[PDB]
């Protein structure tokens, strides 16, 4: 069952720049209010060299607040569960592409992950860790064939204030066959902070027809 307070367990392997590391840590949400806090830590390969940022997005649409007259992908996907594919492609040409399954156990949502980064500038802002927060975003919802499309143009707000500009691509796909929403679109604002150790990540999201 999906929890008004519903918990996730977060394990992520990755690379940028060749540099590997790993990701462990928590979440806790309301998924149908779109809402979701996330406690990160570093687990090898720490202090990373680049900007958190660039691998937030990819700590789950289950934490979307979706209208009752609109089909809801993620939560009818619910308890089998999804998995998505994205391409991150940045307006400097560094390039990442994250892959993730969600699944379930008896205490919630287990989010497995991987990412690959490469290409960034070595004195760009993202290797120079001068990543602040994402702007929020209005990502396009489309279906196609059984997946769901999605596609948002991203903002990097950066010290100083100037923005780099990435697109974001996903393909989400259930685990079994789930009605399937028309187009439209979700509103997000990821916000990024700080707990000693911990990177601590919080996402709101609502999806609304265009128009």
């Amino acid at each position: 069952v999906l929890k008004e307070n519903m918990k996730t367990t977060y394990h992520m392997d990755g690379s940028v720049n060749g540099h590997y590391f790993t990701i462990e840590g928590e979440g806790t949400g309301n998924p149908f209010k779109g809402q979701q806090s996330l406690k990160l830590r570093v687990t090898k390969g720490g202090p990373l060299p680049f900007a958190f940022d660039i691998l937030s997005p990819t700590f789950n649409r289950v934490f979307t607040d979706y209208p009752e007259y609109m089909p809801d992908y993620f939560k009818r996907s619910l308890p089998e569960g999804y998995s998505w594919e994205r391409t991150m492609m940045y307006e400097d040409g560094a390039t990442a592409t994250a892959s993730v399954r969600i699944s379930l156990d008896k205490n919630g949502f287990v989010h497995k992950s991987t990412f690959h980064g490469e290409n960034f500038p070595a004195n760009g802002p993202v290797m120079k860790k001068k990543g602040v927060n994402w702007e929020p975003s209005s990502e396009t919802i489309t279906p196609s064939d059984g997946i769901l499309k999605g596609d948002v143009t991203m903002f990097l707000v950066l010290e100083g204030g100037q923005r780099l500009k990435a697109l974001f691509q996903t393909t989400y796909k259930a685990n079994k066959v789930v009605k399937m929403p028309p187009r439209h679109k979700i509103e997000h604002r990821l916000v990024r902070s700080e707990d000693g150790e911990t990177i601590q990540l919080q996402e709101h999201a609502v999806a609304k027809y265009f128009t």
